């Protein structure tokens, strides 16, 4: 049963292999698309990557800042409340990005634009 | 229940600006300049932000799992469709946080305050 983001990563690597490439290889997954000046693959597919750790770290930062905001409110310190809300906002954005990034890579696999063989998805 | 905890604090911030987001007359009001609701998230008592997250995540994971099972069976129609639906749910997950981010932004601007509340300038 699929329970973690790292579980999802493994399946995406497998999809890539059907297309003739191995995302766990840094020279594949960390390669720039020279035409667009952007990374071909957004997420880290190398053995050192850990998608669940990225999520938990962003979430903890988000919560921590929200908790500092409430504490500031209780003390009537609206400077710290303001700053803390601002930083929570920043980490909410990071959390959005976690999933947007995965979405983008999935979209890249679905288009098979970087395939190295004759793999083609069936028409639906 | 950590998102629901966050929601409580956001409501508390609103209260200092003189409005109560738990009141649907407040949190569901439309901004007629933008034609959109002033507040994206559901702040009413029946809402459950953690449940929304859990539900989207489960659907995301469920579709990815079907994708892998389809691949093992060399069923690339089902693999394709599952990966597509997983993509849809990854977008929903991104949107959950985007929406919260936006409402936070609305509190930080104090744009909808009902009193003389002002955030201390940090320069």
């Amino acid at each position: 049963a699929m329970e973690t983001l790292n579980d999802i990563k493994k399946i995406l690597i497998n999809v890539g292999l059907y297309q003739g490439f191995d995302l766990t290889d840094p020279k594949v997954s960390e390669e720039v698309n020279h035409e667009t000046a952007n990374m071909k693959w957004i997420k880290d597919y190398t053995s050192d990557g850990n998608w669940d750790n990225e999520f938990k770290e962003d979430l903890k930062n988000f919560l921590d800042y929200m908790e500092v905001c409430q504490l500031a409110l209780n003390d009537k310190n609206f400077k710290i409340a303001s700053n803390s809300l601002f930083m929570a906002m920043i980490y909410a954005g990071n959390l959005s990005l976690i999933f947007d990034s995965i979405k983008t890579d999935i979209s890249t696999l679905l288009s098979a634009e970087y395939k190295k063989n004759s793999f083609s998805w069936p028409s639906l």
